[PDB]
């Protein structure tokens, strides 16, 4: 890999998110240790690990759930054993129990408290990367930027020097990073962020279907991926920042495979600002027909997209 961090999302701990606490192995699962070694064997040195705020912190501003923390720590042991980095992805869409950050129910400070506590747990660990929030939306760019600043500040107050991945609002889409149609863009809002620890990257996501949701197994052209990354890439360069593609995916077809090669090549060519990427997704709980799975088969066989991902790892 020409990029520092390449790998996959191991999805499953965030499943059935309505269920709180939910029951391990019934409503959600953590990854098998064998998942980590499989992806390591393909050249991937980074795992993004979705998990739920509600499961790790059952009451806002309250203590962390020790069982949930233990599961995260067990995944960290597996990552370290396989010489991987682990992104702790608070996979929450700027909500807690269905209520948006910024409402009276969920003040921005509550997210800062969550991250204070996780930072205290993982500060002494070079393998751990802090993924502040999966796909904030339903909150303005300046309000989200304020929430993000509070969270960065809370992490740094603990002494933690770990890399922080900071998203924008609008589902942190790379394509829409500079859009001012509806008001202030992520680009403008996030210009004012300060990290006293100087170890930040901006997390964007990019899907290649008509509305960039990853709802359909279509890539709208064989070049749309790289095209949609350009504005964000320039913004990184303009601001002397780094970026991380926290989710992206393409379906198993010729146009999509061309688009995938194009976007991976594009990030390599622009590795001055792209720190890395994590494909969506692997994990043991996807159905056989899920168009973006790279979880190896029960037969041990590689999924179609893995042959391309492995080339860039
Ligand atoms: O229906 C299967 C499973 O889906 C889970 O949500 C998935 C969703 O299917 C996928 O489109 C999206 O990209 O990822 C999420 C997981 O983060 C859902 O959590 C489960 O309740 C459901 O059984
Ligand atoms: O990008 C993944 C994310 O997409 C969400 O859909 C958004 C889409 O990103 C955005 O470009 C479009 O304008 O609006 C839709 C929402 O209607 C999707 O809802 C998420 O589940 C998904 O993770």
């Amino acid at each position: 890999h020409m990029l520092k961090y390449v790998g996959v999302n191991l999805s499953g701990a965030e499943f059935n998110s309505r269920k709180k606490p939910g029951t391990l192995f019934k409503d959600y699962t953590y990854p098998a240790a064998s998942d980590f070694s499989y992806f390591a064997g393909k050249g991937m040195n980074t795992i993004r690990l979705p998990f739920l705020w509600e499961r790790v912190q059952p009451e806002l501003n309250g203590p962390l759930d020790q069982a949930q923390l233990g599961l995260i720590k067990k995944s960290l042991e597996a990552a370290k054993a396989n010489k991987q980095y682990l992104i702790l992805d608070l996979h929450n869409y700027a909500t807690y129990s269905g209520k948006r950050i910024g409402t009276s129910d969920v003040p921005a400070g509550a997210l800062a408290d969550l991250w204070r506590r996780l930072a205290l747990e993982f500060k002494d660990d070079k393998a751990v990367i802090f993924g502040l929030m999966n796909e904030p939306n339903g909150i303005s760019a300046p309000d989200w930027a304020n929430a993000a600043q509070g969270t960065i500040t809370a992490i740094r107050k603990t002494g933690a020097k770990n890399l922080i991945l900071v998203p924008g609002t609008a589902y942190t889409g790379a394509h829409s990073w500079r859009s001012t149609s509806y008001g202030v863009s992520n680009a403008k809002a996030l210009e004012i962020l300060k990290d006293p620890g100087n170890n930040l990257a901006f997390e964007a996501h990019q899907y290649l279907d008509k509305d960039y949701s990853g709802t359909k197994p279509v890539c709208t052209s064989d070049s749309v991926g790289q095209e949609k990354l350009q504005g964000f890439t320039s913004w990184l360069r303009e601001n002397k920042q780094k970026g991380f593609l926290g989710e992206f995916a393409t379906a198993n077809n010729p146009v999509c495979d061309k688009a995938l090669e194009g976007m991976l090549t594009y990030m390599e060519k622009n590795s001055d600002v792209w720190l890395g990427w994590t494909w969506w997704a692997a994990g043991a709980w996807w159905k056989p027909d899920y168009p973006f799975t790279v979880q190896p088969g029960k037969d041990g066989s590689d999924k179609p997209q893995m042959a391309i991902l492995s080339k860039y790892a």
